[PDB]
RNA sequence: AUUUUUGUGCCCAUCGUUGGCACUAUUAAGGAAUGGAA
């Protein structure tokens, strides 16, 4: 009904005096030693649980009740616990020995669930708790009375409730003689003679029953056919009837020993870090058993030959590699279902080397098979391309020994047991989530929490007048309670830290009148609507540019800051006490962290649709559509009317030189200034020019690493596009040598840390830079197996492993930090395009909102939703890191304003969608055609169109729409298949020209398997040329943008009733 | 309650002209793709 939603600020803790800090830091060490002892504690209060105890609890998501009191009886820890670990089968018996009923379906699962055999074991927390009424030894029945209540106040089992309310009922309600009507009712019992008034009707009494409406019914009819004696009595037995806590005494005395003398603040700090994990896991583990089976069950388990010969290439001859590592097969390998179609092909031409076998069969040649062996590659060659051209890439290499086993399994079969494979293969890895206590850490909030608060704006120059300091100092200030051990006392102390970004964010003040209200948001972000671009005034200069160059980053942000306020460009920010603050002490070092909740209600009714791609092998596209639009310009999807209000590109642009540079679409500089780099590196390989390649048919081919490399360095490619192909070249030469592994120390360093250039030195965000560093880390890697290997090949038992790295960094620790050092970097990096990427989407999204209304955020991202029912794998993994990263960090953002809604989308295969086109009222599908002058149109193209039209069925319903296009095309410039067949390129382009130079035009396009241009219906791009295909007119755009609409479009009316 | 030398990161043939940017925290596991064009 609200979105409740805060956002952390972390903070460097500003060490303070020697001992002022020290206090603090025992403080924090003792409640860390503290929390502890609760955990292990309130699992045995969990280990206790009855079935009576949970009768009539229900509540329960869809939760075998059996199956809840498996997880409190005992969960896994590890090997070395306090607790006392099981074996996996006596575990089914004691649930039905304890519960008196063989272990449920939902509970069974979690038994079976897999975990680490190497570190850890399932522990009795039933046993704990018996052993917990051994030293406390109290009432088997009095602690269950106890117990049974804590589930009534959820402080057991599933949604418990507040850390300090379970602390303010089992320790609270401080009162030596203070209960319901204790020193009030029982005061005026002799109250009565006091005041000396007759005690009969009293109109208070009366009231209680007149307010409040046997005894009750005789006190309607009281005096109406003053007995006021009998209520007394009857309130006596009635307050006995009643009952309290009574075991709890025992286990408070008890804590105190170890925990020391109890106090809300504490008593009840230690427990939330503590029980943490505990629900946590809980819930955690609960939710995935529950869905663990949920696919497991009706998911297919039977064909595990197939699955189990399918990978047999894994073990085949086929896989060869240095790492040896094996990945896990998917459906996307094979084309998925596309791979069915080529098996006719191989098997025809099969049968014919067989057929033509037969008629020249004898021992005279056998080249026979091996040119029909080359033959076949080339096919898969092409047809893994073919297919990955327009969809990733499926192994061709693993395709030689899927073909292998042709009459061992069958096509149908190899596709079931992909599918099978796939899900058993890693799916039921999912290990089991176990529970264990981690670093700890306890916040400050205003009230209901740890006592803390921080230094006021109102109250930050209000003081710093009485000091007579700079009205205004870069650094934040708080103050909250805290315990001295030594004197055991509730003592409070200030401390400070400057997070700069939360200086600007909210905490600088505007001290100048009349200065600019804070916005909605509340947040002096520029996405928020602050350029925060004040005109940096004299001094400023003077004080960044002679400040030293490692803070001399800070101080600008420093300067622009005061800056702002000095112009009075700072908007005020309102401010309350809605700040909760986060302390953790590791070593010496506390790790400060503050943040604020933020509530919005949901924009329900949006009239803006905004849907984006974060492709990582596309580039990314925005794309918004009118909701309910009234105008010129509208379209009618099924009965629903909206236009498309606009499309755009992705860019993120970095101010350099006056020169916008794309972050995600960099992709280095011209190889024109990488001239003395590219030298260097080209010199490195005259030496190892010598190199044994393969032929496309199949038949390895030895040739010069040179001619590649030659093709590779011009002056038009990008420093950052060779340094990958690089590599790539770099990876198989020194393959070719694995002698000289050693050899190439040097050059790898410099070609990716002491380089000029070096792949660390500068770093992109294109797709194809993140390709650097994946085929970056692989060179290294494909160094030390061939660098780290016997003499010997095939000998002491099937060679040896590669020492893992821990054992196999020793060789060369400089290499195996660098990869450290690599891999540290491309973390961050990858975290920067993604919150990045939210950043513009959001602004484009926002920007929206303010113009138009209400908006909608539509993403391809596959979220914790509910799936039950029926499930398409295709759609299943068609998102990577940036795709999914991106969609959870915006639904992330979203929650920051008000008019944004997020909502995840199965992704599709959206790739020939039409605007406004597909599912209205019926689904259009179109080809991928490419636009290019006649001068330049190589074979591939020519042969390209041929592919479609040739006269081959096919059932599949799959590349009917190229045909249609290619058909398109003769038609379109009215020609014949014939009439232009076998001409080569040279009297090929010359008669589109003479088409071309009729209709006076230039550049001509045809379809083009992944293409970027795309025939749409509407104009989805604003620089997309009108022109009629074949009698129709279509929009002329690039695809990548349409495609940004189409998944804009998907389930939209879904989401509007 | 005075520290006045810093919250975390990203981009660049010219690490500075005030170069140009962006971000919610711990934690958890895992983390399969030879493509460049203002």
């Amino acid at each position: 009904n609200a979105s409740e939603t805060r956002k952390a600020y972390t903070t460097k803790m500003i060490p303070r005096s020697h001992d002022r800090m020290k206090l603090l830091g025992n403080f924090m060490d003792y409640l860390m030693d503290g929390t502890p002892i609760f955990f292990e504690l309130w699992n045995q209060f969990g280990g206790g649980i009855d079935r009576d105890i949970i009768s009539g609890t229900a509540n329960k998501d869809k939760i075998s009740d059996d199956l809840l009191l498996a997880v409190n009886w005992f969960k896994v820890m590890p090997i070395n616990s306090k607790p006392q670990g099981v074996s996996p089968s006596n575990l089914a018996n004691l649930f039905q020995q304890y519960s008196g009923s063989e272990p449920d379906i939902q509970a069974q699962e979690y038994f079976a669930s897999n975990f680490d055999t190497e570190k850890h074991q399932w522990k009795d927390m039933r046993v704990e708790y018996e052993r917990l009424l051994a030293e406390l030894q109290l009432s088997r029945s009095d602690m269950h009375h106890d117990l049974k209540l804590m589930y009534k106040e959820k402080c057991i089992g599933l949604s418990l409730s507040t850390a300090h309310y379970i602390t303010s009922v089992m320790f609270g309600t401080g009162a030596k003689n203070n209960r319901q009507t204790k020193h009030q009712f029982y005061s005026k019992v002799i109250q009565l003679l006091e005041e000396s008034t007759q005690i009969n009707s009293v109109e208070q009494l009366a009231s209680i029953i007149l307010k409040a409406g046997p005894s009750i019914l005789k006190i309607v009819q009281d005096y109406e056919l003053p007995s006021l004696i009998a209520n007394l009595k009857e309130k006596l037995g009635r307050f006995e009837y009643e009952c309290e806590w009574k075991c709890m005494e025992k286990i408070k005395a008890f804590l105190a020993s170890k925990v020391g003398p109890y106090y809300l603040g504490s008593y009840s700090a230690m427990l939330e870090n503590a029980l943490s994990p505990i629900k946590g896991m809980t819930t955690k583990n609960c939710k995935f058993v529950l869905k663990q089976i949920d696919a497991k069950n009706d998911i297919k388990y039977e064909n595990e030959p197939f699955g189990k010969i399918v990978e047999g290439f894994f073990d085949s001859p086929y896989f060869e590699s240095d790492t040896n590592v094996k990945w896990v097969l998917h459906p996307h390998h094979i084309g998925e279902s596309n791979i069915k179609t080529l098996w006719e092909d191989l098997n025809a031409i099969h049968s014919k080397y067989e057929e033509d076998i037969a008629s020249l069969s004898e021992d005279k040649k056998e080249k026979r098979i091996k040119v029909y062996q080359g033959d076949v590659c080339q096919t898969i060659n092409t047809y893994c391309e073919e297919v990955g051209k327009e969809a990733k890439t499926p192994l061709v290499q693993l395709l030689r020994y899927l073909y292998s086993r042709k009459d061992d399994i069958a096509v149908d079969k190899i596709i079931d047991g992909i599918t099978f494979l796939s899900k058993k293969h890693k799916v039921e890895k999912q290990k089991i989530n176990p529970v264990i206590q981690k670093y700890p850490s306890f916040n400050f909030g205003n009230n209901s929490k740890l006592l803390g608060k921080i230094i006021s704006p109102k109250d930050k120059l209000k003081h710093n007048l009485k000091c007579n300091r700079n009205q205004v100092d870069n650094y934040i200030w708080i103050e909250i309670k805290v315990l001295n051990t030594k004197t055991m006392r509730w003592e409070k102390h200030h401390y400070a830290l400057s997070s700069t970004r939360f200086l600007e964010e909210v905490y600088y003040p505007a001290t100048s009148e009349n200065p600019p209200d804070a916005l909605a948001a509340r947040f002096r972000t520029k996405t928020n609507g602050y350029e925060g671009k004040p005109a940096l005034s004299a001094e400023q200069i003077e004080q960044i540019r002679s400040a030293p160059v490692g803070l001399r980053k800070v101080k600008k942000r420093q300067m622009r800051l005061e800056a702002a306020r000095q112009q009075n460009l700072l908007p005020r920010y309102t401010w309350g006490k809605d700040f909760n603050i986060n302390i953790c002490k590791r070593g010496n070092n506390f790790e400060v962290t503050l943040a604020t909740k933020v509530k919005k209600k949901k924009e329900k009714n949006y009239k803006v649709v905004l849907g984006y791609d974060a492709n990582i092998v596309r580039k990314n596209t925005y794309a918004a559509i009118e909701a309910h639009a009234n105008g010129d310009g509208v379209i009618d999807y099924n009965d629903l009317p909206v236009k498309p209000i606009e499309s755009g590109f992705v860019t993120v642009e970095s101010q350099v030189r006056d020169k916008s540079y794309d972050q995600l679409s960099y992709n280095g500089v011209k190889l024109l200034y990488c001239k003395p780099h590219v030298e260097s590196r080209r010199s490195f390989l005259e030496k190892y020019r010598n190199g044994t390649m393969k032929d496309n048919r199949g038949n390895n081919i030895q040739i010069d690493f040179m001619k590649d490399f030659e093709a590779i360095a011009d002056d038009e490619t990008s420093l950052y596009y060779f340094n990958m192909k690089y590599c790539k070249l770099l990876q198989s030469s020194i393959r070719n040598h694995s002698s000289q592994a050693k050899e190439y120390r040097e050059e790898i360093f410099e070609l990716l840390r002491d380089g000029k250039l070096s792949v660390l030195k500068l770093s992109s965000l294109s797709n194809l830079s993140f390709v650097m560093f994946k085929v970056a880390k692989s060179l290294i890697g494909t160094y030390f197996g061939h660098l780290l290997k016997k003499p010997k090949n095939s000998k002491s038992d099937v060679k040896a492993p590669p020492i893992t790295d821990e054992d196999k960094q020793k060789a060369d620790p400089e290499m195996f930090a660098l990869r450290l050092a690599l891999e540290e970097k491309r973390l961050n990096k990858v975290k920067s395009k993604k919150e990045v990427i939210a950043n513009k989407i959001v602004a484009k999204a926002l920007e929206l909102r303010d113009k138009y209304g209400p908006v909608l955020i539509k993403g391809e991202n596959i979220s914790d939703t509910t799936k039950k029912g029926k499930k398409s794998s295709t759609n299943s993994f068609l998102m990577d890191w940036l795709a999914r990263g991106v969609a959870n960090k915006v639904k992330e953002m979203v929650m920051m304003h008000q008019g944004l809604e997020f909502v995840e989308v199965n992704p599709n295969f959206t790739s020939h969608q039409d605007p406004f086109v597909h599912k209205n009222p019926e689904n259009t599908f179109r080809a991928r055609y490419s636009r290019c002058t006649p001068s330049e149109l190589t074979e591939k193209n020519r042969k390209e169109i041929l592919s479609f039209l040739s006269d081959k069925p096919s059932k599949r319903p799959t590349n009917a729409y190229y045909n249609e296009g290619a058909m398109a095309f003769l038609a379109t410039y009215g020609l014949k298949k014939n009439d232009v067949l076998g001409v080569s390129l040279e009297k090929f382009k010359q008669i589109m020209a003479n088409i071309l130079h009729q209709r006076s035009e230039d550049q001509l396009l045809f379809p083009s398997r992944g293409g970027m241009f795309y025939l749409a219906t509407y104009k989805l791009d604003a620089d997309a040329t009108s022109v009629n295909w074949n009698g129709k007119q279509f929009w002329v755009c690039n695809a990548d943008l349409v495609a940004a609409y189409n998944v804009g479009l998907v389930d939209i009316q879904k989401d509007f009733k």
